[PDB]
């Protein structure tokens, strides 16, 4: 159209679909997940996060990223390290998994951080848009399905503390990204990344999905 947020909305709304679908993320939907492949995209978030955050903390005061910089907001690194302690013990750093569908996310992650900036926004906006549109039926299938214990931990990646309201920050943010100066070609490429963002995301599922069936 003509907002880059529409742009993106729009663009890409077939291979949201295509996410929406994959073998791993409908036998969620359906509640089947296993405390197993729980843990696997737990271990997943938190990779793609810091990551995605560290590259983050890098264009903090770039031009190309700054508009979108909302660190207490978002940041969601020590909402997932608690919640990884929790679903792999104290030592979770030493026994989580690193799977090459995660390598390859973190590795986009991390040129796109270097050489190409201006796209960085592209994720953000997949990662804490995404999870922002839609965070709730996340929970409440994780809820229900998993039911473990009153233990009060595990999930905080899900909710974001320093919004009230997720409604009108969504909105700040569409009007931020739409404030971002960029060239008809930055623009083009902007959304194709936000694709690439989904085939790392549909890509993480498949391989923890033949992970799982072993
Ligand atoms: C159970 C799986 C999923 C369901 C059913 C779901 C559902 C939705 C729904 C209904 C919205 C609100 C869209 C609107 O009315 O504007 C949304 C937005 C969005 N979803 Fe998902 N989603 C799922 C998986 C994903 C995945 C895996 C990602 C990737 C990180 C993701 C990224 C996004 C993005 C970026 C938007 C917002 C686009 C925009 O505001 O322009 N979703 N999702």
């Amino acid at each position: 159209p003509q907002d880059l947020s529409e742009a993106l909305k729009e663009a890409t709304k077939e291979v949201h679909t295509q996410a929406e679908n994959a073998e791993f993320m409908r036998n969620f939907q359906k509640g089947q997940v296993t405390r197993d492949g729980f843990k696997l995209v737990m271990a997943s978030l938190y990779h793609i996060y810091v990551a995605l955050e560290e590259e983050i903390e890098r264009n903090k005061e770039s031009p190309v990223f700054a508009p979108v910089y909302f660190p207490e907001e978002l940041h969601r690194k020590a909402a997932l390290e608690q919640d990884l302690a929790f679903w792999y013990g104290p030592r979770w750093q030493e026994v989580i998994p690193y799977t090459p569908a995660m390598q390859r996310y973190v590795k986009r992650l991390h040129e796109v951080g270097r050489t190409e900036p201006e796209l960085l926004v592209a994720h953000a906006y997949t990662r804490y848009l995404g999870a922002l549109s839609g965070g709730q039926v996340l929970k409440k299938i994780a809820q229900k399905a998993l039911d473990l214990p009153s233990s009060g931990e595990g999930l905080a990646f899900f909710t974001f503390p320093n919004i009230a309201s997720a409604t009108k920050f969504k909105q700040l943010y569409r009007s931020r990204m739409n404030s971002l100066e960029m060239t008809p070609a930055v623009r083009q490429r902007v959304i194709e990344e936000a694709k690439t963002a989904f085939l790392l995301n549909i890509q993480l599922f498949e391989e923890l999905q033949e992970l799982l069936t072993h």
